């Protein structure tokens, strides 16, 4: 059913049934990057003008020391494009402000990318801080940036703050040089596999030809001319235990599972982004995870930014109503056989799937959250 295609993200509003809220003109969001901006604050200016939209107030922020290198990172450019213009195009168009958290890159090891993290929550000014970013869990473990990264996130959910993190690119083989099929062997990414993040999953998206919503299956593309699987990350955390809300999905370990949620990912179904002044059609959980901070942040400006980290309160709610989601039944994010399945309900691939938005600012309205 529907159409596979790209979509200028403008459209996510439409899609992920978000028109009839607020936009996020009353919500500060964060975005976390590696490096500078410069050449991503033009491409959003080209964005916003080209739609006709007011300018989005933009500040750039030096996490690390004074003398780091925040030079631009030529190919991190198209990602922070993607999560810009994603997060400005599913909020309606306005955003309070964005806040760009760079990282150092001249820090040692991970140490820029946790003081980027370290900066957003302490500063304690965006509600919602999107990072399309990871690796595999079990490296991040071994050197410490696991422990060091997830007191940050602790921090955050207590006082309030959304990190919205892509789940991954590599299906269920992160840990496999980054994507390469490894049979029955399944790994996750970090930081997606903290409990004290919103994982973002990936699915392809179909469009009616008046570009309504049609459906959802997972993200799988396949492999490259590398070899290396382009799918959904999604799994369990072999570190973390299971958050005592999770519990409502029986008959699976006691370990964080992931991903909570899931939007548009597939490249074939992507964004049309702006990257250094070209138009480049763009997927990923990269796009995923900013689809959710710009809907998410709209859902912040209708409640004055009072919402909490949000995870518990959608395992409750969507537990126990599944029409606030677009539930994803078909597809795997594996390969050769392997990998998990999709189904009814909350699934490694998807999560719960995505959301719906005008009906959870409806049961947000009723019941809080
Ligand atoms: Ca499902």
């Amino acid at each position: 059913a529907g159409t596979a295609k790209g979509h200028n993200p403008t459209e996510f509003p439409t899609i992920y049934d978000a028109s009839s809220a607020p936009t996020a003109a009353n919500t500060t969001v964060g975005i976390i990057t590696i490096g500078g901006v410069s050449q991503t604050l033009q491409d959003l200016q080209q964005f916003t003008s080209a739609n006709g939209l007011a300018s989005v107030n933009t500040q750039t922020i030096q996490t690390g020391s004074s003398n780091g290198d925040y030079s631009d990172d030529q190919q991190g450019q198209g990602e922070w494009d993607l999560d810009s213009q994603s997060i400005v195009g599913s909020a309606g168009g306005a955003v309070q402000q964005l806040l760009f958290y760079m990282a150092d890159q001249s820090a040692s090891g991970n140490t820029g990318l946790t003081q980027a993290f370290n900066q957003a929550v302490s500063d304690n000014v965006a509600k919602v801080i999107n990072v399309s970013l990871g690796w595999c869990e079990a490296d991040a473990n071994a050197d410490g940036t696991l422990q060091a990264e997830d007191r940050i996130f602790a921090t955050a959910a207590a006082q309030g703050q959304t990190f919205s993190v892509s789940s991954g690119d590599e299906g269920v083989y992160e840990c496999n040089n980054r994507g390469y099929p490894d049979g029955s062997t399944y790994s996750v990414s970090w930081p997606a596999s903290s409990p004290n993040v919103i994982a973002v999953g990936g699915t392809t998206l179909y469009t009616t030809s008046a570009g309504a919503y049609s459906n959802e299956t997972v993200w799988n593309e396949g492999l490259d001319s590398n070899g290396k699987l382009w799918a959904t990350g999604g799994g369990y955390s072999v570190y973390e235990s299971k958050p005592s809300w999770q519990s409502v999905v029986s008959g699976t370990p006691g370990r964080r599972l992931l991903p909570d949620i899931s939007f548009d990912a597939a490249q074939g179904t992507g964004a049309l982004i702006y990257n250094y002044g070209q138009l480049q059609q763009i997927g990923g959980t990269s796009l995923a995870s900013p689809i959710f901070v710009g809907l998410w942040a709209r859902l912040q400006s209708a409640n004055s930014n009072s919402l909490g980290f949000p995870a518990a309160s959608f395992y409750s709610a969507i537990s126990s109503t599944p029409s606030l989601v677009h539930d994803v039944k078909s597809g795997n994010n594996g390969y050769g056989g392997y990998g998990y399945n999709a189904g009814t309900g909350w699934d490694y691939p998807t999560g719960w799937g995505s959301l719906d938005i005008a009906k959870l600012s409806a049961y947000i309205r009723s019941n809080g959250f």
